[PDB]
């Protein structure tokens, strides 16, 4: 099996929607442009697992533009793009991934990118940790032949870490997702973009003139609370963080509990990586029709299984919209079931997102390939350097013209004019 | 002799949950209900309305209907009826005729079902658009000394209701409901700054950040546009041909220069100023790739499409109301909804909250003028200041906003009624 | 007497207040460019009466530019520059005014300026309506006479309205107050920008993260609240008109009573026109050093003498900033005496503001000489293409461009391509 | 000799602006609250030097209620507020501190400082390094009874690891500079209030309606773009760094050259930290009158020294306000001769700014002299739990209501309830 992808005739849609987007990528068309010619990781051997979207079509074939082989597969049963995918493979490259895939079938497609035509895989590129934790307790034998990671997701990092103290991880591994270029556009300005896009696909209401609740205000409520924020609604933050909290009020926010909020909220958002958000008890002082979703993590943050063990209606109205009524009389309507709003009531984040996202990836791929004795086995902060070299890349798209240091501004400033500008506790 | 006619009246149900979802964010018609459903103030008319058959129009003509009127009903356009809501009114008893995708024979046959009632002929015209007005002047004029009054919501309508008056035409009484200040905030501002980006998003899912956002016309629509757009963190540029207009823009921030110096600059592209020849060949030309460009103006007259069609070497569809075409010079423009209104093109067009305001509107408007046949002669008169005031109270309790009353001693000093109205004529908000 | 000022000395001073207030008065300086040949004045002996001020010296001597004769006083005892005052006198205009007039002396100075070298005043220009109302009580023989009159403020035009009513107005005027450009620049951004500056040079109070209640969203209101969100506050609205409390509702204010924000409120700013807004028993509920200020009606709006009548302790800080202790032991800062904060403790609008109120001045004055058979005895608004001409005068300045429309639009249109371009009911 | 202070009889008037102060300095009241009854700070001899202002007082009150002797200076000739110092002063507290000093009498005052009743100084409290300067380099002998330094200033820390670099440090700092709580006050929060301030006070200018360049897109001109911003000002960003060109153009403001913007601009601030930002070739392209100023570094930024050696005229209009014409016959207004426009023409930050940064002061303090194991000879940053508690102490004058993590959301945290609640790498 060469690929296995659900129809190949889907392909010329797939390049057709791949020309869009590689317009909206810059950054990665960028690397194309810089390292076409040099080809700096001929010799490599990347397997990737990561969501096989349109946009990961346009990573992918930046790394092979770059000299790579690819073999590739999805880190998630149906965020795979069909089209994306046989455009994939129509192109040459062994693509493993399709919608709806059985857990059984995951496997298999991640087991079929290890071995190439010239032999066992030798750079992991990876979301979600499942590739590298397949080679660790399956595939030990082959550690020794693989010369780096890229990781770009929490969970993933926080694994990496754990391998390490555990004595278990033998590669050395790059963290992309605290990247100030992958962080602030995967958590704040990709939220910011998408967030009422799901509330308005799931319910078209008007957002002007409403007491939104946003639980949390870190990046990705920041993010939030900027957006509703814009479209002329009352924004009430709640935080544990007495930091974020400060940062809130600054703003104009009211600060206060999710225990006073609950009577005041037309909408709830919450943004809070946490569990026990919104529970019965704040479900039954709702106003009627509040509007209740989650852009945080997965489904812990609402008490989902209370609205069904407790209401006395439950009423779908629209894929990944319910209306559940309570036994007072009032309603909440739900949206994606508690999971992340901004992919189950829309398409997630925009493509210029998810290039700043992907070209820390190939940053990552090309300096563990290009300098193999630079970084002993550990996980690894992404260089300063690679890391504005991929906000530069995006520059030009954005109409953004940058000032360069004088050789003397340089001198009194006591560092390149190449960079790195800012040290590494720098916040921005 | 058709009770109704609908598409599939089956779909009623999935109307009637449409329905109770937006009564809830439409309580302008609701608090109508509750004030005015006891009393029955429109007991004895008999209202013919023409006006979009959509689950925001349904809670209107059911708010008409538990007033005391008696309701027929047609759409004033083929394709903007929603089937489940018709068949929602259709299932409550209410003669409606109107489906999506009709006939501009079916349009006129639907309008004509509306005109007779069991009891006698029309006694009200609420109207969209000026079509039903137009059809009983030109070929019922016989009815017109039955018809104590008309309501009138559009530009085009009203427009069409003066040149009526100017050469002596309009026999019945009209009130201009398109002016009030609910209205036209709501419909023209409010509205368009949900939806612009709602119709932007589900054709493109395009970042709007960090893009340069050209909006022809610095109007309502346009402020409205623009502050959608800049909160999204685009950089909105601005064009305009009246200067108080550009004025009120530079003093908010925005850069205000011509269309053929900002298109050179925009990587998207919104028209709203209501005129024709804003975007042309010689803007296309100057544009960046995959420049999208799309309007919320006026009809289809503001960006030439006929000349991307004739002059494009490709034009693909990439999805319904989405299409891209290659120029000559190898660049590409994303053109949204063919050039007509894109919030209605690729998305379903303002929120019920807007549209309570604009139907609300109306309801104050008909009780108006059939509660006071005496009060109206023949013409175009403006909704009293009083009736737009109570409008925008009716929606407060929903907003969660407390209203402070005048004590009998601040009205005394203000020289004003402590129950309005509060402003002069004159008063711009 | 020629003229009259406290030091003729001072103008050296004024010329270069002058030479900098020109260049932010493009209005005026627009007037002087187009009709300074022309002279559609000459003829006319312009009586002014307004505030003495740097920006109002630029409005005297565009008129004289503009072919006319003119003698000045000023419309309040303390609003004079003296150093502006000196200025004018010096170019040999007469002008009677200084800062600290007696009420006695104040009615001199505008009766010196009835008289010409060449016989009585041909025109009225006037702010409060004093002027107006001298002539036609006190010197009832100089109406036929005089061709027009130019008010600017809302007291001035109800007077007209009332003089209008009653018929003891004999000679036609423009109300210039209710103008678009004079409307919005001298109510919502001239309030805008200096609000916070007055409560900053009274206090030096952080703004941010305060909750500040503005009573009254009109056009004070608006800019107040626009100028204090701006800054990171929490802004509450109070009204009683229901549009307004709705546009408020729109932006995303919170919109409550007097009664119930009195006890949230770091700041209090009232902009209503009306009496008895905020009042002991709002004081009473106070936090600890609450900021109370008026930019609205003169001293109405807060009940300053209880403050007086009912504190245990009062003590001044600075001019214009007195700070009261209660019987419960919380303090006031009340600024200016309830007075106008704006001109009270910072130095009022800004010149462009001013340049948008007098521009209006200059066009209705050449409005009604060059067009004597045209307005017949009453109130009129200044004609809206003359309140688009003030508008276009100021862009240049702005670095604006507008747009001409062709002819084939104004066609579709159905308008003149030179305007008017909006309907008399327009609300912009 | 007891004290040194300018005038003692203005202590009066001290004390009524300490007590205007302290009601705006929640994060100083809040320690007195706390550990006023358990003296944590009993036994330590502070020397403090910074500038002796109101804000400054309220610190020194706070270290006397929690048990310390202290004895203080400024550490800045001119910014001593003298009936400030006066206060202090009858308060019984050794402070040697007045406006306007000499360079032998600043000396001298922070030598005065050194030595206390009982014996030398434990502690030092420090703003610029000169205290801390003083004695390594001329009273060595004082060493080893030193428990610990606190220091607050970019200078003053960057000289801290210039000295442990070279083995000459020989006494524990903690570095306070970069908090999350100093950083953002000092810097964003405190720019964003007292920018305008300074321009309108020099100017009394429009912003509305005028293009503004700011230079520099870090924490200062964050701020100073969104004040301007929130005046209906359009602003031009120029930057050097990558990331923070693309945060300013996500943000939705134009980013190009000081080479291109120079002839847009109608206001000009600079906030690089760096020399060569504003030059003559970039002054002969301005537009006429354009009111050129920084907030940044000292006086580098901005060739002041050119306009004086070129201009045709230079005409002082106020105190820290010049009025240049150059050759080409415009206009060039400069604000306090290019040093910070914030102190310069207006007061510098609001009190509850400086709350923050002399929190985080009292928080370095405690910390050093109650735990001196815990910190070896170096230059340490302030615990992140401390960092927070900052914050926390704000909260209340803020009125917000912080939420409380459950035992159980705390566990699936893997965090303690108290803190802290983000990793050291976190952005906020
Ligand atoms: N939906 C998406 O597409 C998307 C995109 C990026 C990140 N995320 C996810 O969103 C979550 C938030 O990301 P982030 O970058 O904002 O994290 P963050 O650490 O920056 O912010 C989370 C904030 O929540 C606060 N918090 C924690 N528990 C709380 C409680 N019980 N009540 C109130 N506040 C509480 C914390 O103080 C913190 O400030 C993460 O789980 C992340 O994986 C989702
Ligand atoms: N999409 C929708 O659902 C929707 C909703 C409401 C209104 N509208 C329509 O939108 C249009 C605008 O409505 P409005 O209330 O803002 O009108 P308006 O009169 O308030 O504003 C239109 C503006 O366009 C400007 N303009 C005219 N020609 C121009 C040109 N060639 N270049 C630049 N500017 C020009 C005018 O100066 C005017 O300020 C109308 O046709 C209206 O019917 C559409
Ligand atoms: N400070 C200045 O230099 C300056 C400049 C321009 C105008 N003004 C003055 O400021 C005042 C306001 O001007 P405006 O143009 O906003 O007038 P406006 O009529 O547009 O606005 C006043 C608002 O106050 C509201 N109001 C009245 N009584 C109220 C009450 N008891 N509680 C709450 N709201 C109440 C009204 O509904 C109205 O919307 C006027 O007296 C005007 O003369 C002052
Ligand atoms: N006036 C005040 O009260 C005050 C308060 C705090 C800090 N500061 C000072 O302000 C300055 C900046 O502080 P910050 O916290 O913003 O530092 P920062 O490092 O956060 O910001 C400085 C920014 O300027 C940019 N820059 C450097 N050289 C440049 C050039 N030639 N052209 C354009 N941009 C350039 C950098 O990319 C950087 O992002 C420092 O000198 C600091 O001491 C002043
Ligand atoms: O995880 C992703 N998508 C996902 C997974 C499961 C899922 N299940 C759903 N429902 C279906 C109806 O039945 C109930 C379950 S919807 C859904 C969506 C996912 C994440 C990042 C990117 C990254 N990304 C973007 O955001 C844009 N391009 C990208 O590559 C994609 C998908
Ligand atoms: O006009 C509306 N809709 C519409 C949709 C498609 C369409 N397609 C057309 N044709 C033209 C000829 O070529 C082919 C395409 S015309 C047309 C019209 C419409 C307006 C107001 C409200 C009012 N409204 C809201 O906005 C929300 N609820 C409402 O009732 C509805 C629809
Ligand atoms: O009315 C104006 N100024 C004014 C009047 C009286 C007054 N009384 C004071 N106190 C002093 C202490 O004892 C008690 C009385 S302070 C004060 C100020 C006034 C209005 C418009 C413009 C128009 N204008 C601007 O706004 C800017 N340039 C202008 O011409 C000026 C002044
Ligand atoms: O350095 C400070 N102020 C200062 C210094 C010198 C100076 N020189 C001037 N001119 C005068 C006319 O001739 C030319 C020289 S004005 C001026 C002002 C300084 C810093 C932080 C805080 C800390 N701070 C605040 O910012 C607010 N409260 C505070 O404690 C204070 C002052």
């Amino acid at each position: 099996l060469p690929y296995k992808v659900a129809d190949i005739g889907l392909a010329a849609w797939g390049r057709k929607a791949l020309d869009i987007a590689e317009n909206e990528m810059p950054g990665l068309m960028r690397m194309r442009e810089r390292y076409s010619a040099s080809k700096p990781l001929k010799g490599a051997r990347i397997a990737g697992c990561l969501h096989m979207t349109v946009e990961t079509a346009v990573l992918i074939e930046t790394l092979v533009t770059l000299g790579a082989e690819v073999q590739w597969s999805s880190c998630n049963i149906f965020s795979t793009q069909d089209h994306a995918a046989a455009a994939i493979a129509k192109a040459g490259i062994p693509v493993y991934a399709w919608k709806g895939e059985t857990d059984e079938e995951y496997l298999w497609c991640i087991e079929q990118t290890l071995y190439f035509k010239d032999g066992p895989l030798n750079m992991i590129l990876d979301d979600g940790g499942d590739l590298t934790n397949l080679i660790h307790t399956k595939y030990p034998q082959l550690l020794p032949g693989i010369r780096g990671i890229s990781e770009e997701t929490t969970t993933g990092v926080h694994n990496l870490y754990k391998m390490m103290a555990n004595g278990i991880l033998k590669v050395p591994a790059i963290n992309v997702n605290d990247s100030v270029t992958k962080s602030k556009f995967d958590n704040l300005y990709g939220c910011r973009e998408s967030l009422i896009d799901g509330i308005k696909r799931a319910t078209d209401v008007m957002i002007a003139g409403k007491v939104a609740v946003v639980a949390g205000y870190g990046d990705v409520g920041k993010g939030c609370a900027q957006a509703l924020r814009g479209f002329g609604a009352r924004v009430i933050i709640t935080e544990i963080d007495p930091i974020n909290a400060l940062q809130a009020a600054m703003e104009g926010y009211e600060v206060t509990t999710m225990d006073e909020a609950c009577q005041e909220g037309n909408i709830f958002v919450t943004t809070t990586g946490c569990i026990d958000i919104i529970l019965g008890r704040h479900f039954e002082q709702m106003k009627d029709d509040a509007i209740v979703c989650n852009i945080g993590h997965f489904d812990v943050e609402i008490d989902v299984k209370w609205l069904n063990e407790n209401a006395v209606e439950k009423v779908n109205i629209k894929p990944q919209v319910d209306r559940y009524r309570l036994k007072n009389g009032r309603r909440i309507i739900l949206l994606a079931e508690g999971r992340l709003v901004n992919l189950g009531c829309a398409m997630g984040h925009p493509s210029f997102v998810m290039s700043n996202s992907f070209t820390n990836q190939v940053m990552a791929q090309i300096e563990l390939w290009t300098h193999p004795d630079k970084y002993p086995v550990g996980v690894h902060f992404l260089p300063k350097k690679l890391d504005e070299a991929v906000a530069e890349a995006h520059l030009g798209k954005l109409n953004v013209k940058l000032t360069k240091l004088t050789e003397k501004q340089a001198q009194y400033l006591g560092m390149s004019c190449d960079g790195p500008f800012k040290p590494d506790h720098y916040r921005y």
